[PDB]
């Protein structure tokens, strides 16, 4: 079959095998999973602790029927350094971040959309029909990525919690 989201596309052009592909992360944990592709190692960094040393979140999330929402390495980029110099020492409001790209549940890129619920606590706005999926008024670059217990869905921004 076809995986959902554009960048999907482009991605396996650019990583069609390995442990940055769709089953590559599959054999492995949702954790390892995201802490190969070539767009979450910078999320994974954060949430295991790479980022910061003061958080993990790789215990978790291979924990219990996840998905996997994260923010792409343009979603981060976007956001200005200060703010990832500041996610490389805070515990609580990056937490925050990562917890919400992730949902505990798991579910197809067919339901995910709507108001879902991140690991986190806070409601992620989930969208899409088609040729077309957005999360928290990102763009689900590439969903549908089971890993071993748990989905992917990379967006192009790096979700927050609104709360």
């Amino acid at each position: 079959g076809d995986l959902v989201g554009p960048g999907c596309a482009e991605y396996a052009a650019a990583n069609p095998t390995g442990p940055a592909s769709v089953q590559g992360m599959s054999q492995d944990p949702v954790a390892v999973a995201a802490s190969n592709n070539p767009e979450l190692t910078t999320l994974t960094a954060a949430l295991s602790g790479q980022l910061n040393p003061q958080v993990n979140l790789v215990d978790t999330l291979n924990s219990g029927q996840y998905t996997v929402f994260a923010p792409t390495n343009a979603a981060f980029s976007k956001l200005p350094a200060s703010t990832i110099d500041e996610l490389k020492t805070n515990s609580s409001l990056l937490t925050s971040i990562l917890t919400y790209h992730v949902v505990a549940g798991q579910t197809s890129p067919a339901n995910v959309v709507g108001t879902r619920q991140t690991l986190q606590g806070a409601s992620v706005t989930v969208t899409g029909q088609g040729n077309s999926l957005k999360v928290g008024n990102a763009d689900v670059v590439c969903g549908g990525v089971s890993t071993a217990n748990a989905t992917v869905y990379m967006i192009d921004s790096v979700l927050m919690p609104p709360a």
